């Protein structure tokens, strides 16, 4: 192509200045400047043989003439970045700022990572340790970090009750080299779909945990979901080891290996496994497998034991969790 990095030059900039400006007037015109460029038959080689033609004001001459010089155009820098889309998108990078929060505090003038630390007072406290690790939450967590992060969890929380039974899951379990947290499943046989509801169960772990000094802080504490901070043990290592992301869900018994499942994942997996139990006449759900009656009548939950139990159900091979990308 002869210009083409002109003419999306040109037509993103009529997009915005008719999406954004609402001058849908010079949204017009642009789109007259990229319509004839396109039309013209030879490669713009400056911006003056480009302003010599039939629908190319001086204003776009002086643009043209430019991207071609530094191959780009600083007004269309400082437009993709104030994108009141793309500061919401990245205040939800921060952990406790969802889309409702970050459009609050972005038209009210606040959207980088600066912004952000210069009024405090305007956060929780979910959103303000998210901030303070900001950059810890952005690494990768290596395989073997995690391996001591599992063990920890795990013998703390053995030591505490045998009959609880915790498996993490997520990227760790499916044998991957780097994950991006730890998400861990807690059950225990006193705790049924049928049961009260035990909020103890989960707060005694997560305690304990805390005592030990693994778990750092507390963003949200549930009756049936944390999510905090973890940190591994050190010696004198300035920054030893970041702080990591860490989920603790508790899950009743009889339905835990639904939970495992699906949050071991993938979520393409998840896909797919869903909906070849739709075609068998099952459905599954993070809870249970339900047959799938006529219409979309689902039956009663079937007794779930093990993985394995719902692979059988659907006529599935158990797949191994580091063979469900």
């Amino acid at each position: 192509t002869l210009n083409g990095g002109i003419t999306d030059m040109l037509v993103e900039l009529a997009n915005f200045e008719k999406n954004v400006s609402q001058a849908i007037h010079k949204y017009n015109a642009y789109r007259k400047a990229a319509s004839v460029i396109a039309k013209y038959p030879h490669k713009i080689k400056s911006g003056a043989e480009a302003k010599k033609l039939p629908g190319v004001g001086t204003k776009i001459a002086e643009k043209i003439d430019e991207f071609l010089a530094t191959g780009k155009l600083r007004k269309l820098e400082k437009i993709r970045q104030d994108d009141t889309s793309s500061s919401i998108n990245f205040l939800t990078r921060v952990t406790g700022i969802g889309p409702s929060a970050a459009r609050k505090l972005v038209d009210e003038g606040i959207k980088t990572l600066e912004d952000l630390r210069k009024n405090e007072d305007k956060l929780n406290h979910h959103q303000r340790i998210g901030l303070k690790y900001f950059e810890d939450f952005e690494k990768r967590i290596p395989r073997e970090e995690m391996l001591q992060m599992q063990d920890i969890v795990l013998n703390e929380v053995k030591k505490l009750d045998p009959e609880y039974i915790a498996t993490v899951c997520g990227s760790f379990r499916r044998g991957a080299e780097s994950s991006g947290d730890m998400d861990v499943l807690l059950t225990h046989p006193n705790f049924t779909s049928e049961s009260s509801k035990q909020p103890k169960l989960l707060h005694r772990v997560v305690e304990q945990l805390q005592k030990v000094r693994f778990i750092t802080d507390t963003l949200s504490k549930g009756e049936t979901k944390f999510m905090g901070v973890c940190q591994l043990p050190s010696e004198n290592d300035e920054n030893e080891y970041p702080h990591r992301r860490i989920d603790i869900r508790l899950i009743p018994k009889d339905q835990y290996y639904c939970g495992v499942l699906y949050f071991t994942g993938s979520d393409i997996f998840n896909k797919n496994m869903r909906a070849h139990a739709l075609e068998k006449g099952f459905t599954i759900n993070e809870y249970t497998i339900r047959p799938l009656g006529v219409t979309g009548v689902a039956g009663e939950p079937l007794p779930v034991d093990s993985e394995q139990d719902i692979f059988d159900y659907i006529q599935w091979r158990y797949r191994e969790p580091k063979d469900r990308s």
